[PDB]
């Protein structure tokens, strides 16, 4: 009951490009009485040195099921990241003091990915 989210990747190869489409989540879990119905998406490659590993989805306002419709794009992904690599992503709402709550999340191994084949997903959010 945490949320289900869509999203669809593709790994444009020969441009060493990794294209991460986050599309919507419906019925995001209420949580924090004090926090604000403002969710956001995050993305991580683990293993990553941080900072450059992340990227990060628009902030939507006051609403459980979010639309974002945004692409989100690594640069300079190898076939050596596809092959160790996992994609994290996370969902969160930003509070009142642009800190956050986590929601829940999703994982994907990068080996799995075909090249030039795009992924559609429709998951359910987890927590670990
Ligand atoms: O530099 P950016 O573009 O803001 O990207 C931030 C980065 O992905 C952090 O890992 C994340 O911290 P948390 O996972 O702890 O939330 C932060 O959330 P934030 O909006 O709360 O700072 C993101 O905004």
């Amino acid at each position: 009951t945490l949320g289900a989210l869509e999203f669809s990747l593709l790994y444009d190869q020969d441009n060493s490009n990794l294209q991460c489409t986050i599309i919507r989540a419906k019925g995001l879990k209420p949580m924090d009485s004090n926090g604000l119905a403002d969710p956001y998406v995050k993305l991580h490659l683990l293993p990553g040195a941080s900072k450059s590993n992340k990227l990060r989805t628009k902030t939507l306002r006051n609403t459980r099921n979010p639309v974002w419709n945004e692409t989100l794009q690594y640069h300079g992904i190898t076939e050596e990241d596809m092959q160790r690599k996992t994609l994290r992503i996370s969902v969160c709402d930003e509070d009142k003091f642009g800190h956050n709550e986590f929601i829940g999340e999703t994982r994907f191994s990068l080996k799995k990915l075909k090249a030039n084949q795009r992924k559609n997903f429709n998951i359910c959010l987890e927590r670990v």
